This record gives structure tokens, sequence and C-alpha cells, in this order.
């Protein structure tokens, strides 16, 4: 029971999967990391990771799908490299750490107005559209639809008319369905609910890409990946084809419908058993509770090393906090069951009732 | 037996060992895949990867040695952004298709200067350097050691006086002893001689590094990885990990002095072979005959089909030239055994 928020646990049965095929991929007597990427077996690997992500989303057509490399990081430069006029205006929101790491790699490549910040609320809430000063023919609005650290998610959509929205979802796709339409880009770091590390897939409408100004990389080009297959060099192979192992689970347990049901039971019984008591506290605002990451303390710090030190003696990891809130958080992708958090929330009790 | 230009086959016992803990390692009830590159376990594995190459190629101290993602291809943007100043010149060596595209990448950041062509020569031969056109003032000189696809490659390092040497070895780093000092610049994507693709290691000096220009994005400044362990963000941790394990191995064959007699041997074979009848050929003058890509062509291209099919029939695979290329081609990376070559020249 891995409750690390990043890279996150992959189900059992994905890795299982990988490791019985892994010298022999299909009885061929190659791995799939031995595979050239131009050959036919990886060609319809790849393919099928990219057609099976579409079917998941409900992707419309006149979107790229890309498998790139660099993390959600390097998306904070490719996204105003494609998609911000050297002279134009980006709008930012601002909801916390990833929001603002997004906010400050733009700065270099225009102007940003920052559109929202959450510190208003303490980041405990997302300040609504009303309160939001968005710029008219701004290039963009970017936005981070889960703070990972900060447990803060947008259950909705922002209204922005004609400006292309741009959102970071690396730690909440494929946790619920989604009306990509309504996204000018879509990008996740994989090491959340796609899969392994490196590896960032990007869903992108092709009306918005041919734009990239002329000091972008041909590598960072969103229509050079796109005209490319994610091919134009080598992409890393392995880790494109661990995800499609995850889409292909992920249809197999009943797309993202079926993980909404599943993800909503198990935010809502953590969520509960915290809100019971005031042994343990979360103090965002349920309008903008993540289902993804759940941050909690304790009432009296001092309980922190004992309660990590049981933790780890039950089989529930890595429930320690980021060092910069301190506390407790556990996240709970995809691949947790049900019974990962009845098992945390089996030790919560117990340990409130000893203390 | 996998005659394959990229990737290269991983030894057996690699994937082996990469299979049998894949779930679970070292007892811990985790992937290397699930660890987070902060994680004590995972930070320990990528600082023995970077010390066992440091141990492997004897790379001196005042080298940064980085683990970046993007492919080779991406240092070809990478290197102006960091090491060419938007007021400065770019010498670039011509020696076939991997040279000239990092050329027109470059181009797009400031003046390149291209020293030198194999064009002269039909890329059957470089350039010695008296021919050559160097600037004085240039940022770097950038040159391939290794022309994957043209079988061309440097058996001589340039002497370039106080202007740092910037070389692609992706397809030959650690095949043979290498003298890191002579060097500014070295980079590898991963996928040719080490195993993993994706990854990219980058060899640099250190004084070389903080001068990138405003444009570059953070994640592509030498700098930033190299003030953070590679780990300013999440690193290509499985691939970072595999390329450990291959390091592992290349200590226990022998290193690098080892892989170059074995190498020697499978070159001088495989070459012995073609140069025995007027059956196959291969027109690379013997100073910059590849050790690690082997190109030949059949007298008779329209006999191409047979020997592919009996090539598919018998163990050896993945013969066929680049699509450019038009011919034959064999990869002899550190992988792969002489028992391969042996296979191949029977056939
Ligand atoms: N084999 C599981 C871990 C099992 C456990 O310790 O709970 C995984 O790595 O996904």
């Amino acid at each position: 029971f891995n409750f690390c928020a990043g890279p996150a646990a992959l189900p059992d049965a994905v890795l299982q999967r990988a490791q019985a095929e892994l010298l022999d991929w299909r009885g061929k007597g190659l791995s799939v990391m031995e595979m050239s990427h131009r050959s036919d077996d990886y060609v319809a690997i790849a393919s099928k990771a990219e057609q099976d992500l579409r079917d998941l989303l409900d992707i419309p057509s006149d979107y790229k799908v890309l498998f790139l490399q660099g993390g959600a990081s390097q998306q904070f430069a490719e996204i105003p490299l494609n998609l911000l006029p050297e002279d134009g205006v980006a709008d930012y929101i601002d909801t916390g750490i990833w929001s603002k790491k997004a906010i400050e790699e733009a700065r270099r490549y225009g102007t940003v107005n920052v559109a929202a910040s959450a510190k208003e609320y303490d980041y405990f809430a997302i300040p609504g559209q009303n309160e939001w000063t968005l710029t008219k023919d701004a290039a963009y609005v970017h936005y981070a639809s889960n703070e990972t650290i900060g447990g803060l998610e947008f259950d909705w959509i922002p209204e922005t008319g004609d400006v292309p929205l741009v959102t970071d979802m690396s730690s909440d796709i494929l946790s619920r369905p989604l009306d990509v339409s309504r996204f000018g880009l879509i990008y996740a770091g994989a090491q959340k609910n796609i899969g392994p590390s490196g590896l960032v897939v990007v869903i992108v409408r092709e009306d918005l890409l041919g734009r990239a100004r002329s000091v972008c990389p041909t590598m960072l080009n969103y229509k050079t990946a796109a005209d490319n297959g994610s091919m134009y060099n080598t992409p890393a192979t392995y880790s494109w084809y661990l995800s499609g192992l995850v889409f292909e689970w992920l249809k197999e347990q009943g797309g993202v419908t079926a993980m909404e049901q599943r993800n909503r039971a198990k935010k809502d019984l953590l969520y509960k058993t915290i809100d019971a008591s005031d042994f343990y506290t979360n103090p965002i605002q349920p309008s903008a509770r993540s289902w993804m990451n759940v941050p909690f303390r304790l009432a009296d710090e001092r309980l922190d090393k004992p309660f990590l030190e049981g933790a780890e003696a039950r089989g529930l990891l890595n429930l320690k906090g980021h060092r910069s809130v301190g506390g407790m958080r556990a996240s709970i992708y995809n691949a947790l069951g049900l019974d990962a958090v009845e098992a945390l929330v089996a030790y919560m009790a117990e340990f409130e009732k000893e203390h």
C-alpha cells in the first residue's frame, strides 16, 4: 500500500505483465527495450497506446496526442515557446506550488498576468471566477488542475471565452471523465496515473500548432512532434510502452467512468474520517478538496513520528507530508483501491483511540 | 542475435536482473519504477551510476556527469543554447547525416561555420585537420565521432587549441579508452551503446557551465541539472537505473580496455570478410572505418532480398540499411559478443 505522491504506485497487474514479457515480448525473442522505435512491432505498440488514450478520454480527432520527455516541468517552457507570441500576454492562475513554478518559467518568455491567486484564501480554497482578472486577448490561460502538495483541485472548468485553456493535469488526469474539447492544451507528467517517470503526455488542439517562436528548439516544437508521431527523434520507448499497459489496464477496469466512481468513494472515506474528529485535520474547503492528494495533520504534532512509524509497521507507506507543509499526506491515485484507504482509515482510528 | 543500430541489445545478465527485481527491489516491496528520485534508495542508485561511469571512462573531477532526457537530438539545441554566445561563432564538422542535423539546429541559434566536410571525399573518408578552416575565436568545435549511418568514425582527436571540443559519441562511447580531458563536452544517446532509450549522458567541463542565454529553458540548462544532481525535476528514473546496471556489467567484463580488445576483434573480423571478395563492398577507407557500425553493399543489389531472408532465417537479424543509405549494415556494439560476428561472416 504505497501512498507516495509521485512517482506513484503502478497497478500490480501492470508490473506483473511487464515483468513476464520483459525478455521476450510476444515470443519474438526481444525486449521492448531492445526494439527499434521504427520497427513494425514498436510502431503498433505506440499507435495502440495513443489510440487507447483517445478512447479512454474520448479525445476528439482534431487534437494531437503527444508522448514527449522531460517531465511536466519541461512543459512550463514548451507551452509559452509554442503558444505565447513574443509580444503577447499569458494569463496564469496561482493555486499553489506547481502553478507557481509554471508562472516563473513563463516570465522568461514573455509577459505573465497572474489572473487569480488562492493566497487570498491561504490556499484553502480556489478564487471563484468572478474574482479573476483575465486579459482579453491573452494567448492562453494556464492553470494546474490539481495541486499535488496543497491538496487543492479544480472541480470545474474555467470559462475563458475565446482564450484557449491550458491545464496541468499531471496529478489527476484519467481519474474521472474529462471534456477535452474545452481545452486548447492538456498536459500530464506520467508518474502519477499515466505511468513511468520522464514521460509526458500533451493533448493539444491542432489549430494551435505551427506558431512556435523562432528560438524554440525543434525537439520542443509541438508541430514537429505531431508531424512525426512523437518520433521526431528516439522516444522513451519503454516508458511509452508501459503507459500503454496502463491504458489497457484502465480500459479493462471500466475506463474513466469507473475510476470516477472508485476515486469518489476513496476520497469520501478518507475525508469522512478526517472530518469526524479534531484529532486529524484537513483545512481545505470541500469545494476544492483534491480527490487525488489528501494532506492532513495530527492535532498534536509530537505524535507525527509515532504515527509514521506505526504506519510503516502496518503496510501503509509514504504518508509523510511534503516538507513545505509538514504533517501527513495520502496520495490515492488510480492504482490504489478502496482497500488501501480502508486500511489507512482503520489504522488512523486505532491510532486516535490510543492517543 | 541483434545487429540493430538502435537501440543496442542489452546484455542478457542485465535484462534478467532487471526482470527479477522489477516488482520488489531488494526486498523493499517496491519497483525502482515506483521509487521517488528523492528517496535514499534511488539517490544511491543514481549516485552509483554516476560514479561507476566516472570510473569506467576515468572522468576527471572537474567534469560534471549529467543524466538527461530527450535523446541525442535534443543536444543539437542544448549545446548552442548553453555554450554559444548569441554574438558568437561555432565551428561544426560535417561527416555525414547526424553531424549535419547538429549543424542545421545550431544555425537557428547563431552563426555556424562548417570548417570541414567529408563531401569532397564522398563521405568515404574524413578530411585531415590541415584541410580544416577552423575559426580562431570560436565558442567550440562540434563533430560526431561516429556517424552511425555512414560507418564513418574518428580514430583521432582534433587539436583546436583553447577552443572547446564538443563531440557526439552516442554510438562509440564506452567502446574504447577515452581521454575525457581533451573534451569540453561529450554527449551520448544511451540507446546506442548503453541500451536504455530516451536517456542521454552529457559529460561537460565544470568551467563551461553558467553562461546559457536567457531564452534557454530551465530544463535545458546544464548548470541546472549540474547544481541539482540531474534532478531539478523528475528524471527518467528507470532508464537511469538500467544504465547503471549496464555500467556495473561493464566493470564485471573488464571495463573499457576489455571492450576495446573485444570490439577491435569484431570490427576486424567483419571487415576482413568484406575485403576478401568482390562480392561485398565497404567503400570507407580503413583509417575511418567505424568499429561500431559496419555498412556494406551487395555487388548485385537485386540480390539483397535473399541476403536478408537467409539472415532472418539464421539468427542474424536487423541487417538492413537506413532508408537513405541503401544496402546493409551491422552494428557491433558492446553487448554483442564475438559469436555474433562469427555467426554473421558464415552466412
Ligand atoms: N508488488 C507490489 C507491492 C506489493 C506490496 O508491498 O503491497 C508493487 O510493487 O506494485
